[PDB]
């Protein structure tokens, strides 16, 4: 017996809206973020739900980590959550981005929801930038290209840029099932089959080199899209 | 559309195992534990499984708790795994049980392991005992009857028992997915359908009146059987 409970699509459906409607909502001004991103954006499935948004806030309340890394900020969904869940302590928020149309589309919604105070968003391939950041952080969101999430893990460890009492939060390490097998999503639609198996092999590795790494604990957790935890390892 | 993966049967388990595989494992002992509770059990599927041990420990490191609370001790596997995630620290641990049998069981079982003074299993209902508990505790993980949970965390918080940094972790808060409907979960056992069915009823209202107090902030996260994880809402928490 396992830890994942079994459903099909429409009652995956009918428990996430539950979860949803029995947790804290997001913010109006996040649900509309949200909608307006679906409306501008062909490939808007890349964005967290709005339970996911959820979670971001309650971890970050919860946490109160005094700064924030995202790896993908995408059109700034996941870092508005970074921010509300912050604004109680004011955390430095760093996003990073490489594409110029999502460049765009972000610092259009920090500029409207007003949260460049605390938001910096820098422009270029993740792989470059993130190794010129400095200090430290307690909270690092990673969720780019699933195929460079290996990368970024080593440069955060080889730099110490995770805190010693901080976490490491993976996105979408499931690839929709797909990480596991090819044949783990039935459901999909076809046309984004490639994609998705791509991300899924490489997500695979990734996972398997978090176990070969000494330095960490690792926990992957079947929530979401999967989402692997990574600490240091004690003390 | 929303937020959870949905997979048949055979292929949650294959994924269940695949996340296994891919976090780091309970100690040896515990394992041995676990494996032994199955066998002295027929009612042993009320234990976690591995990987919501690795959860476990993995919680405790993190956080870093200085007290722990657990309700319903059943065999003393999540106790054995806080006790684990709590080594550096020496974290009391706080167990409460009213089952006999559970309670033989457990007490066996802690002396086997060489838990120091810092694990305390605490007899009788959890209604009247919770009560009478003093302090606050920085993890609480509520596991016993279901239709207890809602008075377990007014209790928990009408009395402080909670600490200001403090999280309480409910755990099975789907039934299995009937807290959501009697309709979500085709595939269960119809024997045992019945039970759970109750149990859905009543988390149902717990979950909902939640969402009504206004000393906290709630999450319901899809992960394993439904775990409610609560905390003070930032303004609630008091000196
Ligand atoms: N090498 C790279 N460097 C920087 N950004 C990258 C990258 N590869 C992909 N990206 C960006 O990573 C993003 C992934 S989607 C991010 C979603 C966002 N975090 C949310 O929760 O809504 C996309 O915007 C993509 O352009
Ligand atoms: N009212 C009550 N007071 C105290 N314990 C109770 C109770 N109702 C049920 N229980 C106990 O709660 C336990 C639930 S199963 C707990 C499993 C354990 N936490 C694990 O993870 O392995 C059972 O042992 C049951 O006997």
């Amino acid at each position: 017996l396992g830890s994942i409970l079994p459903f099909n699509e429409e009652t995956a459906d009918r428990v996430s809206a539950y979860c949803e409607k029995n947790s804290h909502g997001i913010p109006d001004a996040l649900v509309e973020h949200w909608e307006w991103t679906r409306t501008r954006f062909p490939d808007a499935d890349k964005m967290s739900s709005r339970l996911q948004g959820s979670w971001m806030i309650f971890t970050a309340r919860d946490r109160k980590p005094k700064r924030i890394l995202e790896i993908g900020c995408y059109s700034g969904y996941s870092a508005l959550a970074w921010y509300e869940g912050t604004r109680d302590t004011k955390a430095e928020i760093v996003t990073l981005e490489y594409s110029p149309k999502m460049i765009a589309a972000s610092r259009e919604a920090f500029k409207k929801y007003g949260v460049g105070d605390r938001v910096k968003l820098i422009e270029g391939p993740a792989e470059n930038t993130l190794k010129t950041l400095e200090g430290e952080f307690d909270l690092i969101f990673v969720d780019a290209n699933k195929d460079g999430y290996a990368g970024y893990v080593k440069t955060i460890l080889d730099q110490g840029l995770l805190s010693a009492n901080g976490i490491i939060l993976c996105d979408n390490v499931f690839a929709r099932g797909l990480t596991i097998g090819p044949d783990c999503a039935p459901w999909l639609n076809d046309h984004v089959r490639p994609y998705w198996n791509g991300c899924g092999q490489a997500l695979d590795k990734f996972s398997a080199g978090l176990m070969e790494d000494p330095r960490i604990d690792v926990l992957l957790l079947p929530v979401f899209d999967g989402v692997t935890q990574i600490r240091w390892k004690d003390g």
